[PDB]
């Protein structure tokens, strides 16, 4: 009987046995990008972290249905496009491009689906008349829609908080009117845009279903953005939404918090001029995914000479129970501290075979090191040429 895995579900705040609603099957939805700038460090580490949990789960057998969204509908869109004198529209396709660029250089799987906001208006609209009908969402004296907080008594359950034109405060916005001259839908309410919010929780249950597996993307995501999904979609359709939440860890800079206001946002392609990937990825998935990490020379440095030595090991090779205790480290929620220093341990047997002129035995272990660490999109380089 093989070894169930353990996730931490944010809802819980513990360890759970990952029981997919289907057998053998996993719906994954992971929030994507806003695309009016280029990704940076911080959403780099979400897509690694989350790259390495689809690329797990089918390692593990698992058919994955895996879903990542594009926000083309935004304020920042709007405001950005204006400052640059161009449609909005076209500084959205723009860093959609851009986007798949980066996703490409950061050699990361592909989502099976990356639905856009802008295609998905008609199911966003048939969510919020939902709503409306079972009077969680009103009007809304100056025309737009808005959620009904104190409505849904599970609100704040996610982030484990008790009361932290609007009837109250912390109501939030379902769809907005939109200003002149700005891009804008029609429907029932008046010409206008969908909330953030509800944008993903029409995206996700009308691509998967509903309740799905899973639903991802940064801790910062958390609240107000994945509180108010599970609001909308479970009071819009009456039904559970997700069965477990993933969060990924926060990224520090130099200690200090990723901010546009301190000016140290750094982009992926600036941190790709100073690192290669595999350097990158390694620094991002070397400590636990739920922990904070910061970005900093001195890391990066170390992440490069542990590669050096991985590469050393496997330099000059011809192309077990190591895979089982993989698992035991990964089936721990994604415990990556226990995998990599299992993976050294690997490179010190190898080291053995080698420096003993067990050649044979050398390079079977490093074919199974190779394919363990692809996992983490490590270990790829010919040794020659990263040397
Ligand atoms: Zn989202």
């Amino acid at each position: 009987n093989a070894m169930s895995v353990k996730i931490f579900n944010s809802l819980t705040k513990q360890k759970e046995i990952f029981k997919p609603i289907e057998s053998g099957k996993v719906k994954l939805y992971v929030c994507g990008m806003t695309v009016y700038d280029y990704m940076h460090i911080g959403h780099g580490r979400s897509w690694i972290i989350f790259d390495m949990v689809v690329r797990y789960l089918r390692m593990r057998g698992y058919e994955v249905t895996f879903v990542r969204n594009i926000t083309d509908i935004d304020d920042k869109i709007i405001k950005r496009a204006g400052e640059n004198k161009e449609s909005p529209a076209a500084l959205a396709e723009r860093f959609i491009q851009i986007l798949h660029e980066d996703e490409k250089a950061l050699r990361v799987l592909s989502p099976d689906q990356e639905p856009r906001a802008t295609q998905y208006v008609p199911e966003i609209i048939k969510l919020i008349q939902k709503l409306l009908d079972n009077q969680y969402a009103y009007t809304g004296q100056n025309g737009d829609v808005f959620f009904d907080v104190r409505r849904f008594k599970d609100y704040g359950k996610l982030s484990h908080r008790h009361l932290d034109s609007k009837r109250d405060p912390l109501d939030f916005v379902l769809w907005k009117k939109a200003k002149p001259g700005e891009p804008k839908w029609d429907s029932p309410w008046g010409e206008g845009r969908p909330g953030w919010h509800i944008e993903c929780s029409a995206m996700s249950s009308s691509i998967l279903g509903q309740p799905f597996d899973i639903h991802g993307g940064g801790l910062d995501l958390k609240f107000p953005h994945h509180e108010n999904e599970i609001a909308q979609s479970e009071a819009g359709e009456e039904k559970p939404f997700v069965k477990l939440w993933m969060h990924a860890g926060l990224l520090e800079i130099n200690k200090e918090k990723m901010s546009k206001s301190l000016g140290n946002i750094i982009s992926i392609r600036e941190a790709l001029k100073e690192s290669d990937v595999e350097v990158l990825r390694y620094f991002l998935l070397s400590g636990h995914y739920r922990n904070p990490l910061s970005y900093s020379k001195e890391n990066l440095e170390n992440g490069r000479l542990a590669l050096e030595r991985f590469y050393l090991a496997l330099r000059g090779l011809p192309v077990s129970s190591y895979t089982d205790r993989f698992y035991e480290a990964m089936d721990d929620d994604f415990n990556t501290p226990i995998a990599f220093a299992l993976l050294f341990e690997m490179v010190r047997e190898i080291n053995r075979f080698r420096d003993n002129n067990q050649i044979e035995k050398a390079a079977v272990l490093a074919a199974e090191l190779k394919c363990l660490g692809n996992i983490f999109g490590l270990l790829q380089y010919s040794p020659e040429q990263f040397l």
